[PDB]
């Protein structure tokens, strides 16, 4: 996250880290046994880490649970990043409390102008590299589809939205990928891609979770 603030320990209780020997992507806890992330984060041998603040120090609220199964969206296109979403099932159910909680899936799509919280452990610099140990947060509005498609001509589909600031300075970034965009208490997006980070006229682009609800519910009911 560039231009954000330190969320504070376990203030974002649905935030996950995906670990394969190291943090590589975020994710969101959607019930005791299921995580939603970005299909571009797919790897074999994932360990899910819940209850994290400092990802380098054991501070007492963690639960580290390996993944049983990963399901990448049937239509995911790695060249376009269209349908950039995947489901991870945990080998055992997480123990849910105040500091480790699921986030609700949406009933409606959220509109342009809605304010959202985006969080992750990703790069905090627009130029150069500097990875935080503690969780960082950003509040950012959803942009109009017009503005989004004018920023990324030919690249935005129905399954994406923009969020952030056209003036740059404030964005998500590499390492935040797969993580949550929560608006009005519901999971609306997943951190997917962008041109650089926090650059002027190049906002972040997010998977539009309200288009996948039926696919998520069906999947989890049968697996
Ligand atoms: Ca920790």
């Amino acid at each position: 996250i560039v231009g954000g603030y330190t969320c504070g320990a376990n203030t974002v209780p649905y935030q996950v880290s995906l670990n394969s020997g190291y943090h590589f992507c975020g994710g969101s806890l959607i019930n005791s046994q299921w995580v939603v992330s970005a299909a571009h984060c797919y790897k074999s041998g994932i360990q899910v880490r819940l209850g994290e603040d400092n990802i380098n120090v054991v501070e007492g609220n963690e639960q580290f649970i390996s993944a049983s199964k990963s399901i990448v969206h049937p239509s995911y296109n790695s060249n376009t990043l269209n349908n950039d979403i995947m489901l991870i099932k945990l080998k055992s159910a997480a123990s849910l409390n105040s500091r480790v909680a699921s986030i609700s899936l949406p009933t409606s799509c959220a509109s342009a102008g809605t304010q959202c919280l985006i969080s992750g452990w990703g790069n905090t610099k627009s130029s150069g590299t500097s990875y935080p140990d503690v969780l960082k947060c950003l509040k950012a509005p959803i942009l109009s589809d017009s503005s989004c498609k004018s920023a990324y001509p030919g690249q935005i589909t129905s399954n994406m939205f923009c969020a952030g600031y056209l003036e740059g300075g404030k964005d998500s970034c590499q390492g935040d990928s797969g993580g949550p965009v929560v608006c009005s208490g519901k999971l609306q997006g997943i951190v997917s891609w962008g041109s650089g980070c926090a650059q002027k006229n190049k906002p972040g682009v997010y998977t539009k979770v309200c288009n996948y609800v039926s696919w998520i519910k069906q999947t989890i009911a049968s697996n």
